[PDB]
This record gives structure tokens, sequence and C-alpha cells, in this order.
């Protein structure tokens, strides 16, 4: 959170946030370089711009991704302000940071998933306990061919025809919100589609299979295969 250099670079201080999540005692930091916490993980030129534009007077504003002593990673979002004389001449920084944790952890992992996700050439719709899309695939938006932001709103029933059996799709919905599994197919509508057009109809083997997560929480998680 919050530290206190020389010109060099040197901790004269070193507040409690600080020492709480880098896991170093206050005696262990100050008199340290602030190189004590780099991690490697920033190339020199990321470093080099961050002292060219401190060092002419200017605040700084970055990420920092920094060691904590049992050699893990932690993230911080930082601003670094120069303190003057006289001569208008920097003379010390502080540096105020947020811990993110955690916010980035939080992130590296979804993109990895979702990379994961996206990769798969199945149809596949993910829904919450609504029934309402929190996600569709690349196969799926493809295949629709709607963009997933037309989706993610909705209801499944966007990709059925007018011409779908309504008390089929209301199977379907009940399922998906109840959370059951339940399967069977529906006839679909996609776009072809400038258009509109639009729009062939065409037979949907359709999957559905709960999964409960924690907290009550709930995803039906959705195959769809031309049947
Ligand atoms: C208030 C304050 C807070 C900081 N907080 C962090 C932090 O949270 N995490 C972190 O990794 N670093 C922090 N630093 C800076 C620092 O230098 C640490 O060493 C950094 O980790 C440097 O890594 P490097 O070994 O890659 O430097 P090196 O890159 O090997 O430095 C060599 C090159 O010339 C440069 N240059 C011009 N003046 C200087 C100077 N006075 N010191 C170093 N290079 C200079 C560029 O640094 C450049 O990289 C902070 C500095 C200040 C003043
Ligand atoms: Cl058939």
């Amino acid at each position: 959170l919050v530290s206190i250099t020389d010109l060099q670079g040197r901790i004269l201080y070193a507040n409690d946030n600080f020492c709480a999540v880098s896991r170093y005692g206050r005696e262990e930091l100050v008199g340290q370089d602030h190189r004590i916490v780099n991690s490697g993980y920033h190339g020199k030129a990321y470093i080099r711009d961050m002292w060219r534009t401190i060092s002419r007077g200017n605040i700084w504003q970055g990420e920092f991704c920094n060691r904590r002593k049992d050699g893990t990673r932690y993230w911080v979002d930082s601003t670094i302000v120069p303190l003057m004389d006289n001569a208008g001449k920097p003379r010390q920084y502080i540096s105020i940071r947020r811990d993110i944790t955690a916010q980035k952890e939080a992130e590296a992992q979804l993109a990895r998933l979702k990379q994961a996700m996206d990769a798969n050439s199945e149809m596949i719709l993910l829904t919450d306990r609504a029934g309402r899309i929190i996600y569709a695939n690349p196969a799926l938006c493809r295949f629709s061919g709607m963009a997933e932001g037309e989706l993610l709103g909705q209801s499944p029933s966007i990709l059925d025809s007018p011409l779908a059996d309504q008390e089929t799709l209301a199977a379907m919905q009940e399922a998906l919100q109840a959370g059951q599994p339940w399967s069977g197919r529906l006839l679909n509508r996609r776009r072809t589609g400038p258009a509109p057009h639009d729009a062939e109809d065409y037979w949907a083997e359709i999957s559905t299979t709960p999964i409960h997560t924690d907290g009550n929480g709930l995803v039906g998680y959705v195959q769809i295969q031309h049947d």
C-alpha cells in the first residue's frame, strides 16, 4: 500500500499494509532497496520508463507484479509521486498502491477456462438459475450465426424457431431453472443471415445437465447437436 524512498530507491518507509501484504517486517524493509520486492516479471524498459518519468518530477502510474519473500507473487496498482526541494528537484518518492492481489488471479483463471471452453467445438451454452444464457461458445455463435452479445441477455428459446413445440421448449426451461437433467429435440432457427431472409430451421438434439455450485448456486450446461 504505502512506501517512501530516497532518490536511489532505498526504502525509508514502509507502511503497515505494505508490510502486511509483502509478508515482510518493517525492519526488513526499511533500509532495503525497493528492488527487494522486485519479481523478474517486468522487463527493464518498464522499470526504465518508470524512473524516467518520476525523476523528471512527474507522477507515474502502473501495476507491479511483486515477490512476497516466500517467493510467491502479488499484484499492486501504484501511483508514484515525487517530493521536491527548494530547487524544484525530486528529493523523495512516495508510492501509494492497492493490492490487486487477487482480482488478477481471478482473471488469469477465466482467461484459461474461457480459452478451454472456446475451443470446444460442440455447440454449448451455459445458463444461470433463471435459465438465461451466461455464456455461448464460438461454435454455437458461429453456427447460429448470432454474435454472443445477441444471446447473453436471453433465453435459449431465442435459438428456437417460432415453429417450435411450445410444450417441449417449456419442459426444457423448467428443467433449467429447477435444475434437473433434460433432453430432447427442438426446432431451432439459424440466421444465414443478412437478412431477413433469414433463416433456416433444423431439428436440434438438446441436452442440459445441471451443475450445482456453492451458495445455492446453479448452472445449466447445455449441448446443442444437429439431429
Ligand atoms: C517509491 C518507489 C517505489 C517502487 N516500487 C517498486 C515495486 O513495487 N516493484 C518493483 O519491481 N520495483 C519498484 N521500484 C523500483 C526499482 O528499481 C526496483 O529495482 C525494480 O524492481 C527494479 O528492477 P530491475 O532489477 O529490473 O532494475 P534495472 O532495470 O536492472 O535498472 C536499469 C536501467 O536504467 C534505469 N534507471 C535510471 N535511474 C534509475 C534508478 N535510480 N534506479 C534503477 N534504474 C534506474 C532503468 O532502471 C533501467 O532498468 C520502486 C521505486 C521507487 C522509487
Ligand atoms: Cl432423422
